[PDB]
C-alpha cells in the first residue's frame, strides 16, 4: 500500500519546544490556616531577570503568588505591579540556576489567519498547546480561534516560530478568545517595572 | 524564517464578504426600526448580487449590508430558497465591487484545510480555521472551522481563497458545522436571479 | 490565477486512514441503546472500539464506510483503559488501520479525529497534539493519555487519532464547557491491550 516510515508528519512541534518551557503555571494562594489555590492561571517568562507576565485578574487578592515552572522548578513570586485597564500584571521570580525565556521578535507583527499556539494551564490539566489562527486584530486585542478555557489567562499566544504575538487573556461561543498584542504587553510591562503602575 | 499563515487567502477573499443585518419594527414598543438578527453576507459578482442565508433576512423591513472597506448599502430581497436556506441580494454600488474567488473546476475535499469568514456576535469580521469534515451531508459541506450566530450566509473558503461554501449553521457539539457547497449555491443563485 | 496552486489539505492522511475506522452500534433487546466509532486493527476482523460503548450489548453492529455491515462478536474488554476488542467475520477484504510502530508522537503535531458524532455520518476534524502524558498527579487520574484539541463530541470514542501521515497515533475516548480539550488512548498501549485481550 504505502510506507511512511520516512515521511515526515505535519507538526508545530518547534513552536512548542522553543516557547513551552518559558510559559508557567501561576497559582493564586488564600490562607483556616492552610494555603489552599483560589484561581490559577499562566504567566510568560519575559527575560533572564525573572520577570514574569500575566493576568491581574488571576492574581487579584493573592495572599500568596505561586509560580511552578514546566521544568520543575517551583517559586514563590513578588507582586511588582499590575493595570486594571489592561488587566495585566508582572511578577518577579528569585531563580539561581538561569530561567528560559519566551522568543521575542520586535519587527514581527502578527497577521489575521496567521497560525497561532496558545498555552496555558487549562482547567490545572497540566501545560496545555492548543492551536488556531488570529481571527482578527483591533479588537486593542488580538482575536484567535486556538481553544482557551480557564486556567490559560496570561498564558502565551505565540506564531508557528514560537515567536510571542499575545497574552492570552479573555474567552467569550466556540473558538471566540482574545489576547493582548506583545507590543502592549511589552510595554506595560516595562512601565510597571520602572514605575510600579502605568502613569497616564 | 516565515510563520505559517493563512493571509493569503484572507485578503483574496475577506474582502468580499459583508457583514448583513436585518432591521425590523420593533412592534412591541413604537415600531422603531432595530436590528433584529444578523449574519454575513457573500458578494458574487460586479454586478452587485450578494448570496446570504434566507433565515438572517426572513421579515426585514430592512435589509443593510456593510463592506469591510467601509461602505454600508440597503439591499434588496431578488428571491430565496428555503430548501437550501439561501437568499440572493442585490446593492446598488458604484466605483466597483470586491468579488468572492471562484474556481469552479475546484472539488473540495474531506480533509482540505478552510476558513470561515462571518461576523460572529457582530464583533466585527472573524476568520476562523477548521477543515473539511464531511461531504455529501444531502449536499452541504461539514466543517470544524468555528462558527457562531452571525456566521450565518458568510463564506467558507479553502487555503487559495477560493469559495468552499456559504456558511449555515451549526449543530454542547463542538466543531459541527454546515454550509451549502458552491456548486449548489451558484446554481441556486443564477436560477433566483433568472426566474 | 489560483487554477494551479494546491489547496492545503490533509485528505491524504483521511484516504489512508478513514477507510479503516468504523461505526459502531451498542443494540438492546426490543433497538440502538449507544453507538461510538472503532478502528480495523488487521485483516483478520479484530476491531479496536471503547468498553462503555458495547458494554451490556445484545447485539453489536459494525458499519464500514465502504457500506457493509456486520454483526460482531466482543472478544474482550479492560475498564481500565476502557478498550474492547471486537472480531467480524468478512469474505471481502478489510482495510486496516495505518500503524508505525516506530514514530513517536510529539506535542504539537497534527491530528485528525476520525468517528461518528451524534451519528451524522463519519466526520473528520483537525487539532495538534496538545500534550503526550503527565509525570504528575492531574484530573484524568492516569499518566499516558495524549490530550488534542481536534474536535471530539458523543459518538467519536472507540475512533481513530491520526497523524497528518495517516498513522494511528491513539483511540479517542469519552468525551470530556469546556472547549478543544479531548484524550485519547495512545496507539503503543492500545495495540499490546489488544494482543492480550486476542490471545487470552
Amino acid at each position: 500500500q504505502f510506507d511512511s516510515t520516512d515521511e515526515t508528519p505535519a507538526s508545530y512541534n518547534l513552536a512548542v519546544r522553543r516557547a513551552a518551557p518559558a510559559v508557567v503555571n501561576v497559582y493564586n494562594r488564600g490562607l483556616h490556616n492552610q494555603l489552599e489555590i483560589r484561581t490559577l492561571g499562566s504567566g510568560v517568562i519575559m527575560d533572564q531577570r525573572g520577570y514574569i507576565i500575566t493576568n491581574k485578574h488571576v492574581i487579584n487578592d493573592a495572599d500568596q503568588i505561586i509560580v511552578a515552572l514546566q521544568d520543575g522548578r517551583v517559586f514563590e513570586a513578588l507582586l511588582v505591579g499590575s493595570d486594571s485597564l489592561t488587566d495585566l500584571a508582572v511578577l518577579k521570580i528569585n531563580a539561581t540556576g538561569g530561567l528560559p525565556t519566551i522568543p521575542i521578535n520586535a519587527r514581527r507583527v502578527p497577521h489575521i489567519g496567521d497560525v497561532v499556539l496558545a498555552i496555558g494551564n487549562p482547567y490545572n490539566l497540566g501545560q496545555t498547546i492548543t492551536q488556531g489562527i488570529i481571527s482578527a486584530t483591533g479588537r486593542n486585542f488580538l482575536q484567535t480561534d486556538a481553544s482557551i478555557n480557564h486556567g490559560n489567562s496570561g498564558g502565551a499566544l505565540v506564531n508557528s516560530l514560537g515567536e510571542l504575538m499575545g497574552i492570552n487573556t479573555l474567552s467569550f461561543p466556540e473558538g471566540i478568545g482574545f489576547a493582548i498584542p506583545f507590543q502592549l504587553a511589552t510595554k506595560i510591562m516595562d512601565k510597571l517595572i520602572r514605575d510600579g503602575r502605568v502613569i497616564r
